[PDB]
């Protein structure tokens, strides 16, 4: 009867729920309108979800995804329309109100997400009052895996943290420079590329320059985005991997510039279930 | 009868040597391919320069370019064989050995070039001997148009700059947040986009936070890719149009990083005619 969604820009899970129940789970690859024109969106789509539903009609439909701004969310609506059958009319936002929705519910509060993109915001209950548009991993991100992915890269490139490091990332891997830059600059999603390197920082956290790395990186993360808000009154609602996997270097970083927290979970498709009811 | 050449990113000149003059210029647009497979590179060198080009058969032909990595030169350097016709045998190098070749003719020296991008080396007479290769303007291209280009509006639109300067930028230039982030995301040589806003520095620079920010791009260039050679007796020849008319805050940060300086160039092409005959 209902779908729901949750589209990261590496992966997509999705959930039908049937007069309040889960009836089927669902996983498919990212989708970003920035990476992906309405084709390649589209046929995934083909491809994913409507082979494992066995009925592609439903009542209701809740598209929650990354690159999903305003003049991007027809686009993906009309992707979703040539492939789904719903009574009523879709609904297509970004992935901060669904972690929004997760995490507070019909609540308000600060939300953030933390995973292969970074985002911030303060959410009223029903929607997303206030954000900080992140730009991407280009222009922003900051404190996320396909950012990490980028720092490390460049740091450990630039002889900035030894060639022992270096060597073991590269060789772990089974990357040389060309590698990287073709798939950074030539080949699709280089921000699954970043942020799929990006946990040699995890393996090799105890080192001081990787931890102080990761650590700076969710400075400039909370000071360039939460500190827009009122974070002194507001318990930040954190949903995401980068997030999760990395708690204390977060709590490190939030404790230093004095960014509060609440409940910290990893995704948000229990939040997400618990809300749709 | 040789032709020599040096494509940035963003532009290319051709120059035909014959009688120890100069007999013939021709511009045409930036190829690298990182953003341009070496066919649509070429589809443009059919529009450009052969129409007008009164013999494309002659001798030698030596063609230096940005992206132009030992992983790409062999592609570009077939691109042009199958048109072109000469004699001699093909060189194809990066604008790094242009700029040296330039700067330093065949004596040594330090070499840096700042413009679309950056790049860092010490130069030894014939040939670069050591360098720290960029990777680019995702990855590292520190103190380059586009990486100012980048920082600036990062910083603009997260608000840490104030909102003056920020609608004063995207009116200047008539830009939605949206059009910044399709025109990275999805457009063309975004680098070139980059790089072309990034005049708003030199623009603005009364404001601290910006000639600041400039200073410390500038900074931490010198320190990840040029403290990375011998800067304690070797004056840096420093090449391109970012460090000609920003030469006041390069000093300053020179000064600050204890590197030394020598010669700023925006263009090497007669340095680089002055070389052939
Ligand atoms: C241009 C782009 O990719 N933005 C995405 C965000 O998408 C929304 C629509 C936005 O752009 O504001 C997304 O919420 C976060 C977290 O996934 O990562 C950013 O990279
Ligand atoms: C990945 C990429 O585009 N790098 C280019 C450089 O190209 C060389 C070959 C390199 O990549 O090492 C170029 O020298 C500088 C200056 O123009 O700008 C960088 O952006």
């Amino acid at each position: 009867a209902i779908l729901i969604a949750d589209s990261g820009s590496t992966k997509t899970h999705w959930n039908v729920l049937d007069q309040g129940r889960v009836i089927g789970e669902i996983f498919t690859k990212g989708m970003n309108p920035f990476f992906q024109t309405p084709e390649e969106m589209g046929r995934e789509i083909e491809r994913t979800l409507l082979p494992q539903l066995n009925s592609n009609r439903f009542c209701e439909v809740h598209f929650f995804g990354a690159g999903c701004i305003p003049e991007k969310v027809p686009v993906v609506r009309n992707v979703l329309k040539g492939c789904l059958d719903v009574s009523s009319l879709i609904e297509v936002d970004t992935d901060m109100l669904a972690a929004a929705k997760a995490s507070c519910g019909r609540s308000p509060g600060i939300v953030c997400i933390m995973g292969t993109g970074s985002n911030s915001c303060f959410y009223d209950g029903e929607k997303i009052a206030a954000n900080v548009s992140p730009l991407g991993f280009i222009l922003g991100d900051e404190g996320s895996g396909a950012v990490l992915g980028k720092l490390l890269i460049g740091d450990l490139l630039k002889n900035q943290m030894g060639e022992e490091l270096k060597e073991k990332f590269l060789r772990q891997y089974e990357l040389t420079p060309a590698n990287i830059i073709e798939r950074v600059y030539r080949q699709p999603f280089p921000n699954r590329f970043l942020a799929g390197i990006s946990p040699f920082l995890a393996e090799n956290i105890e080192h001081p320059a990787i931890h102080s790395l990761v650590l700076n990186a969710f400075k400039s993360f909370l000071t360039r985005n939460v500190m827009q808000f009122d974070y002194t009154r507001y318990k930040a609602h954190f949903i995401g991997s980068v997030a999760y996997y990395y708690k204390d270097i977060l709590e490190e970083a939030a404790a230093a510039t004095g960014i509060r927290t609440g409940t910290i979970v990893r995704n948000p498709m229990e939040g997400l279930r618990t809300y749709y009811s």
